[PDB]
């Protein structure tokens, strides 16, 4: 019993991470098989940041410009290019403690784990969720740039996201392994806003299952709701609208604590309207949207 | 900018992590250079776990009743010792990938990193606390003992916590790696209630200088305090007692915002006696104690 906001494992992912210098920028980047993958900005200077014609900054560095130091060796760069916003640098070396590992591009809602490092060295490792906006909220100091966002299923690392920037608001944003940014941003200082960051309703549902399976059952309510009329209210609060396929997301932890998806709709309906009302649910004031229905089933069942 | 509850890199403990199984209980251990540490209560069956005499239960044990497992290979059991409530099974061979390391035993409020494992495999990490009534609020699962709690100081693991049971009401008990339970739990099946689990304040005091660092100033008032009439108000919302030891130890945070400590009991003050008012402060709806002035430096600054 007891459910906590739990991250990955991230031995496999520690084992990748280096250290990425061009110039006078030093960041992380992850080294997989022959590949060093790094933000593009690791080129820029802090003055090209703020209008940065990438392809054309890139015109003058070499591969013996980019400066790859995995621990206290340095790796032999033997190619460079540009992916969308990552620079994929070829070394020499194929990383010996490479995981098993697959590129993917998550959808908002999704969580995965963050391992924060600097001059590739790891400092932790933390959860977070891709917000409705696109942005993150995590944790990054200057020179964590290249900190990697991952899933693990058993013995695969599944890496969705490499971190990039930091808005004006102190959110983050960046993209996936291939390069992509997450929602609209562009690395570039210049002002962008985010757009609403709404509540993940699915996960929070899923977190109240979390709270009824450990014991924190005082919000149950004798009533139930349809999605129509659930979704008017979830709209109200800034909470996203819940769909048939998120309410078969949720089925196993339905069938697992015996109340039915709708039933827990009208729950979270009456805790909008009503407040906490100085209560707390498996230790939060606030309705938690940053574990998914996978992830309580994992927590729940002890997956490794 | 941002702040996360953060655990430390869990590699260097993943390395650590076998199986051990006695009879028909399997649990995790822990393995560094040829000793292989884990809860006494291996040797129980769900029986003996009511009123169990370690000792005698332990005459009918021989090291090949002890299997340990690292991955999927098999270690050779040489020797075997009781040390207050965990067992040292010596082992033919020294674990290669020993970190340097520490046992340490932790004082109330110290937070520390928990690898939670299953059948000697991580399942996840998470930073948890040490209680002022030294229970923990964790996250295990049947299976889950002999998982350990951690910090990292660069490159040294200073073990101080070992999973050993679950109390009634779903908090957790363990001991430090020497055997020792912290508290006063011992591992028997039988009622044990935990005292009153009071808000760790220089903890709560850290994260309010953390908020301050990272934007959230909203709280910040126009007034001061002693350290007298702060307890008073402490002491009735039971919160730990603030001593001049506390205010010197957040004398650093003090100095990076400029605020000074009374000022900041001040606004702890009001905040205890005004409530939140549906607002937040880093993400949150309560007052957070599971970060240590030492954890808000260390994520502000980035150490790795
Ligand atoms: C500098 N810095 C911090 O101090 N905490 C940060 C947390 N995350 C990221 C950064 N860095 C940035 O955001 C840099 C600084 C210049 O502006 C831009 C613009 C675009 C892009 Cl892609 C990167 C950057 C941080
Ligand atoms: C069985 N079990 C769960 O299902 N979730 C647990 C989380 N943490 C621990 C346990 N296990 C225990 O607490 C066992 C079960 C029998 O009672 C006792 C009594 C003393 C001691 Cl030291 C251990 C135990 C858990």
């Amino acid at each position: 019993s007891g459910f906590r906001k739990m991250a990955f494992p991230s031995g496999k992912v520690e084992g990748c991470m280096v250290q990425v210098t061009c110039g006078t920028t030093t960041l992380n980047g992850l080294w997989l098989d022959d590949v060093v993958y790094c933000p593009r900005h690791v080129i820029c200077t802090s003055e090209d940041m703020l209008n940065p014609n990438y392809e054309d900054l890139l015109i003058r560095k070499s591969n013996h410009n980019f400066l790859v130091q995995a621990g206290n060796v340095q790796l032999r760069v033997i190619g460079h290019s540009m992916q969308n916003c990552v620079l994929k640098l070829k070394v020499d070396t194929a990383n010996p403690k490479t995981p098993k590992y697959k590129f993917v591009r998550i959808q908002p809602g999704q969580t995965f784990s963050v391992l924060a490092c600097y001059n590739g060295s790891p400092s932790g490792v933390y959860q977070c969720a891709m917000r409705p906006n696109f942005t993150i909220k995590g944790s990054f100091l200057n020179g964590s740039c290249g900190s990697v966002g991952f899933n693990i299923d058993y013995d695969c690392v599944s890496f969705c996201y490499m971190h990039h920037m930091e808005l004006p608001t102190g959110v983050h944003a960046g993209t996936d392994l291939e390069g992509n940014f997450y929602g609209p941003f562009v690395d570039r200082q210049t002002a962008q806003a985010a757009g609403t960051d709404t509540t993940i309703t699915v996960n929070v549902l899923a977190w109240l299952y979390a709270a009824v399976i450990n014991g924190d059952r005082w919000f149950l309510n004798r009533f139930t709701t349809t999605l129509n009329d659930f979704n008017l209210v979830a709209m109200k609060y800034n909470y996203e609208p819940l769909t048939q396929d998120h309410v078969d997301i949720l089925g196993p932890l339905s069938a697992q604590t015996g109340i039915a998806v709708l039933d827990m709709c009208a729950s979270l309906k009456e805790l909008l309207q009503n407040g906490m009302n100085g209560r707390t649910i498996l230790g939060s004031a606030l309705l938690e949207d940053e574990f998914t229905p996978f992830d309580v089933v994992r927590q729940c069942s002890g997956v490794t």
